[PDB]
RNA sequence: GGCAUUGCCGCGAAGCUACCAUCCGCUGGAUUAUGGCUGAACGCCUCUAAGUCAGAAUCCAUGCUAGAACGCGGUGAUUUC
C-alpha cells in the first residue's frame, strides 16, 4: 500500500534526555546512558515538546511500518532502562543434583561459574556483560538476579546462563535441570 | 688359488627397507541445522520482519606442500689490459 505516513510517540519522563544525531540515540538517566546504532531503519526522529519524540517512516511499506514500532519499543526500552533498570531473576531447577552458581575471575573478567549441572563435571563458564550485575538472592532459594541499564545485554547474559544449561542426549520432559528465566521486571519498584 | 653362468652353506658391515621397526600428524574465525535475545507486524504472541546470541566431522583462515619458469622485494659483487 505504502502509507503515506506513519509514526509513533515516545515519551519521555523529566530526568531522561535524549539526543539523537542521524540515527545515533543517546539517551541519559538517573541510572546511566544507553546508546543505539539505529542507522539499519531509515526512520526519522523529531523532538516535539521535550517530553515527546515522534518517530516516523514516510511512503513506507508494511515490513518499514513495522520496523517503525519496532524502533519505538526499542528506544521506549532505552528509556526505561535508564529511568527504572531492568531485572531478569531465574530459577535454578534441579531434581537430584544442585547446581552450584559462582561469581568467579578469569584474567579479571567475571564469568558465572556452573559446577555440578545433572551431575557433570565440566565447568560451564558463561562471561558477565558489561553493565550487567549478577547477585544471588538470599531469602529466594536457588535464584540469580541480572541487572542493567539494557535490556538487550541483561536479557542475552540471562539466555546464556539458560543456554549452557541445555540437558543433551536425554528426555528433556523428564530430565527438567537447567537455569531458567523465572521474572522479567524493573529495578525500581512499583515505577 | 681357477672354474661350477653369484657353485653351495653359516655369519655378515653398509645401504635400502617393514604397523615386521620407531617418531610425528596445529588452533582461530565464520557458519548450517538447531536452540535462543530483543521485538514489531497483529495493543497479546512471536528466534525474524529491522537488529542480535550460541552453534556441525561444514567453510575460510592458522599451519603444511609448490612458488607465477612473462608476479614482486631486499641485498652483495659487477671485468683497468
Ligand atoms: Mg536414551
Ligand atoms: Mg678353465
Ligand atoms: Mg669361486
Ligand atoms: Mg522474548
Ligand atoms: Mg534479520
Ligand atoms: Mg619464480
Amino acid at each position: 500500500m505504502k502509507y503515506i505516513q506513519t509514526e509513533q510517540q515516545i515519551e519521555v519522563p523529566e530526568g531522561v534526555t535524549v539526543s539523537i544525531k542521524s540515527r545515533i540515540v543517546k539517551v541519559v538517566g538517573p541510572r546511566g546512558t544507553l546508546t543505539k546504532n539505529l542507522k539499519h531503519i531509515d526512520v526519522t526522529f523529531t523532538k516535539v515538546n521535550n517530553q515527546l519524540i515522534k518517530v516516523a517512516v514516510h511512503n513506507g511499506g508494511r515490513k518499514h511500518v513495522a520496523a517503525l514500532r519496532t524502533v519505538k519499543s526499542l528506544v521506549d526500552n532505552m528509556i526505561t532502562g535508564v529511568t527504572k533498570g531492568y531485572k531478569y531473576k531465574m530459577r535454578y531447577v534441579y531434581a537430584h543434583f544442585p547446581i552450584n552458581v559462582n561469581i568467579v575471575e578469569k584474567d579479571g573478567a567475571k564469568f558465572i561459574e556452573v559446577r555440578n549441572f545433572l551431575g557433570d563435571k565440566k565447568i560451564r563458564n558463561v562471561p558477565v556483560r558489561d553493565g550487567v550485575t549478577i547477585e544471588f538472592s538470599t531469602n529466594v532459594k536457588d535464584e540469580i538476579v541480572l541487572s542493567g541499564n539494557s535490556v538487550e545485554d541483561v536479557s542475552q547474559n540471562a539466555a546464556d546462563l539458560q543456554q549452557i544449561c541445555r540437558v543433551r542426549n536425554k528426555d528433556i520432559r523428564k530430565f527438567l535441570d537447567g537455569i531458567y528465566v523465572s521474572h522479567k521486571g524493573f529495578i525500581t519498584e512499583d515505577l
